[PDB]
């Protein structure tokens, strides 16, 4: 049929809602809109890092938030033939409160989503598909969406915040200026052995494989055993008996679990893909941001905060542009003249990070000892406060603080 | 007053094997010697597979393993306690290759007992020489004193690192590197341990050394810092125990009964080289006197000895030709400079991963751990424990 | 303001502005060359190429031509960690063809290239005609005011105007530019000294050594420049201890030096180089207007690269202002597929020249181990893909036939 919005926004996942809920609470009619029927459609994470509760008390918002279902884990280990060669606190970090967290993401979107829905300028929709982009007077209008148990959405700001793989990328004519893909990860959930600690991060080196090891909901915990790209369709070639020899010659714990295995389907096959669009704003009336627009590798639990401070750099820019009436594309590349020096910064971090996962036949055995020794520089703790903490808070304007 | 054709200062591993070696072939050989027996000084019981490889070519191997002998078949290296790097010396040459706990004197004597049968051979005890008869340029002999001017053509030295004939010649360093010390101790076979090891332990305070002795007996050497002994020293030895103790815990028994330092013996790591073996007419160094070298990999004794037999080889060509003059003593140093630098240079390497410093202490056993995983690490073994050709020597030096 | 009329404008006579206007020469469009120096003598802008140039020299029939100049030929590159060697590279074995790197001077080849342009009369080459700002008119860059010497003010007019001027560049900002990135972390001090007995002539060394790193590179009459690497701001705190310091240091690491360092007795002989690299974010921007040399992709002096990167851009220059010609397009979005191209090589570059820029850190226990990671990284088996990568090109570049001489 019709419809009228100030802003439109694709997704309500951790970035597209935040950027809604602040917008709604400038006095701003929102629109946001997704596919999927609730929150529980798609897996897409747990864990949290430093620079979440950083910026959940630049806004006063670390309270409400954590008085969800949370568990604090305090440091990271990292192992060498079952023998831990790095330990960091995150407590050593920063002076205020720093930690990471297990905390499921539809736990935290329907946290925003309950305190959004106060707001009677605050619009979410479901089952909402966009398909198309209502460009019109070579400036961008709104889009065209089919809702579900045709309409057309207009308004001054069109905002992507799809995932990885995104619709709005193609629609609005963007360009990538890095696809990298070269690792996989195979995750599986397990009881939790009695000799183990549950809030926990552990990454191991072993003789075959490496391990990740985090907490799961339910005092479970996941695994994920890394490979290379296409190594696993040979590995289920060989058969899964050749595979549970390997790995519980490599981690003999897991043996009561694999003992009731006798399928390939216990795991799950996640790809490591990092990408970056050329130029996030193009044209009049459009954005992108989030991780359609800037993804990273799964190292370090940066994917969900990288995103939402994004959207809070969008929040305040739209902020100026509103009040100022200037939404041309001028202001619009101000995203990326923002939050470029630190996206980029972390996406050069996971490429060297991922150079320690190398499963080559000389490479494989000198990884572990090469991080052992780069963990012991005098300036290590430099790159542990850019990896997981935020050196100062996102620079907007106070009416974002929530009381 | 005694003439003779030959008059060697020494009677150590490479003095022996030369004179010996000269005896056979019919000269008269003299040989000099300062201590009362060959039991007087320690120096040292540990052999390598370069030694095996000398004795096969020169056909006494089987005689050498007729006197009293140990195997060591393999080295490994430790990292608190888990091993990072193995290694068989049979798998390094196609012919059998091992180290041998073999102590010197019972070689030094078995040596002696085979050359005396020689009439030309000559050995004194106690013959402390003590001026060189440098006579128109030229060596006449020996002045000495027995508890004597000993004329030859030949003058050659082989006292040792402490050499008294590297000053009476005028022979110039061309090197000298001191920078560590070790600490030996000797102590009762643990019964989880065997006897025939050759371990090495990068630990958290020292870095330890275990090799077999006076049977099942173990020895274990503790490397220090040059200058840092005197430390422990003033900050009692009951903080040496309990540091020694946490990093390696099966000496807890042993321990239990030091209450000094007295049984703890210094040895200091020295390597020199000198920068013209041969200077003048007459004399010539060889052996520790002249290239000494570090503790590592056992490649002391084989090393002093091969030259002594690269010696024999040349003095007795001069002597077949009858042209006895300074450039044909040169073509020891010739023949030998090409493994004896090479050697020296693996030596300086090996001794950079024994490290102290805050940081790096904690780095060299990471290092040591990637350096043994490299696609070329075998021909290095081979450069430090096997001869990749046999000396070049004419047959008739063989035993048969 | 007398005028001038042409069809192709170009402004800087180095490498890049150079070639680019013989090609374009070649093919019967009008080409004017502008630089403000006096002759192609005034500025000293290294001596030494690479593999890549011979491959691009030859792939148009130049290399012989070339090899008429004088040019000595080296055959390999060594790295040395305290007087030893720890690394050896033969480039003869990178690819099939013939490869190497030359010691040829720029102002030799850049009289080569002008006077075999200068033969065509639709090439024309100024000399302190200095550019002044960028005339626009429509929406589009047509043509650039400069100032000519011995004459006046000139106005010259184009359909294409192109910068190639170098790091130092006019046309970066009289064009509104944008660098997308920049990086400088280190310097050179350039020294020349009478090549000793032992040492042969055409050598590339590169030594690690206790106090500072040693390059090693011939020089123009039989003798030898060497450059210290240095830390940014360090030169001025080396100056403040005295030369009498300076000297002491550099003999303990290169005793070799004794004899030339009698007659030093100042700072007046070093020469200071500041390692800058750059990307220009898009190096078309307006109509009518381009970018492309080290004013687009500049590199530092690590492989000898800079010179060759340059001359590969100008090719694909060439390349794409013949097909507009040809075809009536010489908009922004046909004039943007120099870059498309050349992009990707460019990157590589710049990323394997930050990684090698790692192992000249001077940080108090970094220092002492990065030539031992040079050693474990030269010996990993899949080392000859990052030396091909370096020195050799895998293809040749896809221009047409008719820029092959
Ligand atoms: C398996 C997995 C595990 C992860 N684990 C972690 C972790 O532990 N920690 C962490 O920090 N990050 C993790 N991430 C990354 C995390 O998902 C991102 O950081 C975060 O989701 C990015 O926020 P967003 O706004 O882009 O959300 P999005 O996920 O992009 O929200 C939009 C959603 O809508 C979908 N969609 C696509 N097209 C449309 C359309 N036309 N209309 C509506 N919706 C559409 C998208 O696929 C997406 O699911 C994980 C991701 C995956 C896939
Ligand atoms: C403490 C110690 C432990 C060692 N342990 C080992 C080991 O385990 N394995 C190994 O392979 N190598 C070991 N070595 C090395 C070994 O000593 C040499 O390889 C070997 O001694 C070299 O032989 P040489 O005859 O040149 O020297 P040496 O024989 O050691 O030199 C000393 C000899 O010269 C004589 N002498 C000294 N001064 C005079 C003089 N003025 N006149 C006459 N004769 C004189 C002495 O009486 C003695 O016989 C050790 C060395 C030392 C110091
Ligand atoms: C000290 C030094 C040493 C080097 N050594 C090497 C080496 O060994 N090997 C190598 O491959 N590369 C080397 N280079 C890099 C080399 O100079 C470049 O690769 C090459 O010059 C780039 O070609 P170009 O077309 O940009 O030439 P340019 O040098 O850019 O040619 C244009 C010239 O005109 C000048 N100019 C500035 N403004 C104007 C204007 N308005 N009008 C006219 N002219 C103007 C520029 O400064 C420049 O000198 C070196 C550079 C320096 C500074
Ligand atoms: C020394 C300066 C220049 C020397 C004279 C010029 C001579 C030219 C020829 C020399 C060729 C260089 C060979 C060095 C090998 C090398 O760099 O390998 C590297 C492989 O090793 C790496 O990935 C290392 C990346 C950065 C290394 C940091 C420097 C190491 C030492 C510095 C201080 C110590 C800090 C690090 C602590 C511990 C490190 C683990 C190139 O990798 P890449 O990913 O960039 O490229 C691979 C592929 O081509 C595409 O990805
Ligand atoms: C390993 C996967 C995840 C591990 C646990 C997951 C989560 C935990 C978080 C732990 C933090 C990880 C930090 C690791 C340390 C690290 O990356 O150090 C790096 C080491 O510094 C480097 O430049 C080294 C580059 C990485 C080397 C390549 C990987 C080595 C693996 C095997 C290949 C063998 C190549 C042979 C040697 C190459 C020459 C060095 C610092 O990053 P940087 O590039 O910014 O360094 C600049 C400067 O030189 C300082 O060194
Ligand atoms: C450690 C005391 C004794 C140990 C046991 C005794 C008996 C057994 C013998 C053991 C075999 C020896 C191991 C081999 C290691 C070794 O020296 O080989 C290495 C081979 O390793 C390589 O090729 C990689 C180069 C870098 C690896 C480290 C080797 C040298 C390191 C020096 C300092 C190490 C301390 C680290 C901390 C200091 C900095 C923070 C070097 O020998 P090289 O002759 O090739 O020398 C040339 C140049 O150095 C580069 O190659
Ligand atoms: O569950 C997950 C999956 C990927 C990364 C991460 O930190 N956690
Ligand atoms: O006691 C010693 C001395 C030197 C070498 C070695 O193996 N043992
Ligand atoms: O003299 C020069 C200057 C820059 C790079 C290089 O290789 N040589």
């Amino acid at each position: 049929k019709e419809v009228q919005s100030d802003v439109c926004i694709v997704g309500a996942g951790p970035a597209g809602m935040l950027l809604g809920l602040l917008l709604a609470k400038q006095g701003l009619e929102v629109i946001v809109l997704e596919q999927n029927g609730d929150f529980h459609r798609e897996y897409r994470g747990e864990i949290t890092q430093p620079r979440f509760v950083q910026l959940m008390k630049q806004l006063n918002l670390l309270d409400y938030i954590e008085s969800n279902s949370h568990v604090k884990i305090p440091e990271v280990n990292v192992f060498h033939n079952n023998v831990k060669i790095m330990q960091l606190a995150f407590n050593t970090l920063i002076d205020e409160e720093s930690y990471c967290a297990r905390l499921t993401q539809p736990t935290l979107l329907s946290a925003l989503l309950d305190k959004a829905k106060k707001y009677p300028n605050f619009k979410l929709l479901f089952n909402t598909k966009v398909r198309d982009l209502l460009r019109e007077d070579g400036k961008v209008t709104g889009v065209y969406a089919v809702a579900k148990p045709n309409l057309n959405i207009k308004s001054r700001v069109t905002v992507g915040v799809d995932g990885r793989n995104s619709t709005m990328e193609k629609l609005g004519n963007f360009e990538l200026e890095l696809d990298y893909y070269d690792n996989d990860l195979l995750w599986f959930s397990f009881e939790k052995p009695e000799s183990w600690d549950y809030n926990i991060y552990h990454f191991y080196f072993q003789k075959n494989y490496n391990y990740l090891f985090l907490p799961k909901l339910g005092g479970y915990i996941q695994c994920g055993i890394s490979l290379t790209k296409g190594e696993y369709q040979k590995i289920k070639k060989e058969g899964i008996e050749s595979f549970k020899e390997k790995i519980l010659e490599d981690m003999p714990i897991l043996k009561q679990h694999f003992d009731t295995v006798t399928d390939f389907k216990s795991f799950v096959q996640l790809l490591c893909r990092m990408r970056y669009i050329k130029d996030w704003a193009k044209e009049e009336g459009c954005m992108l941001i989030g991780d359609a627009a800037h993804c990273v590798t799964p190292w370090g639990a940066v994917g969900s905060t990288l995103a939402m401070g994004t959207a809070v750099i969008a929040a305040d820019v739209i902020y100026k542009g509103f009040k100022n009436n200037d939404l041309s594309l001028e202001t619009l590349k101000q995203v990326q003249s923002r939050r470029k020096e630190e996206v980029k910064m972390i996406q050069n971090l996971q490429l060297t990070i991922e150079k320690f996962l190398t499963r080559e036949p000389i490479k494989k055995e000198i990884a572990p000892l090469m991080f052992s020794i780069a963990t012991k520089m005098p300036d290590i703790t430099n790159l542990y406060k850019k990896l997981f903490t935020r050196e100062f808070p996102l620079d907007i304007d106070e009416s974002f603080i929530f009381h």
